[PDB]
């Protein structure tokens, strides 16, 4: 039986700017680095950056909707978004759903998100206003 | 600050087979589906499957090393991996370069992994068998 997400691994084209982005800009804790990768944590999340020459710096119009959302409190959301904006981090989508969300790109074009709110909160909102064809289990 | 992974969203080309893969084959909990997506949980992980006409079924030699690992206990690991193998689930990696792991593909070629062990355990193992150039902070 699977008990949760063990780790998220992102392929990166250049290790140093990716470490700077996740550790310094996004505030994650750097635990180890080697010639071809790094391990960071963000709360319970174990993040691995893996140096991969096959990683392309990918414009957001050229990748699908797969994305990684990090939790932040409502109280901290606006100042963190402003930090990303000051750093010139590109946005790939505007928020149109429930709960605050900021959609931003990493140096290689990985699609990231800041989101406020849990699955339970989303399901409660959906019960009141179900999406087209929505069924609950 | 950021406190962990709020959710993982995977773009999928065909919703029903992807829901079946994560719910029936991997045992995740299905909470809701709709015409264009589904919400599942795996322990504390919120997984969203999002129907995306841009998603392509991607062979593993065409994608980079970005991947998603799910936690499983030492007692359950081998029989779960063997069940996926017997079910014909495609693979993408054989060499255990990061501990006890089984590497497999979802229907769209998303790179998945079963892994036994925490970040702390991986750091302790790496102190004895470090990756080239490894430094610990
Ligand atoms: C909305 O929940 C479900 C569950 C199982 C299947 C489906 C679905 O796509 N169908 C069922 C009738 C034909 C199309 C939806
Ligand atoms: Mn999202
Ligand atoms: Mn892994």
């Amino acid at each position: 039986m699977l008990s949760g997400l063990n780790h998220l691994t992102l392929a990166v084209s250049q290790l140093a700017p990716s470490v700077a982005f996740y550790q310094q800009l996004l505030g994650m804790t750097l635990h180890a680095r080697w010639d071809s990768g790094a391990y960071l944590s963000c709360g319970d999340l174990w993040l691995c950056l893996s140096l991969d020459p096959q990683r392309r710096v990918t414009p957001p119009e050229e990748s699908d909707y797969t994305h990684y959302a990090f939790s932040i409190s409502e109280a901290d959301f606006a100042s963190f978004a402003a930090r990303l904006e000051a750093a010139g981090v590109a946005v790939w989508k505007l928020n149109r759903s429930e709960g605050a969300s900021h959609y931003f790109l990493d140096p290689d074009g990985h699609k990231l998100e800041l989101h406020v709110g849990s699955l339970a909160q989303r399901l409660a909102a959906c019960r009141e206003q179900p999406y087209k064809g929505m069924v609950f289990f």
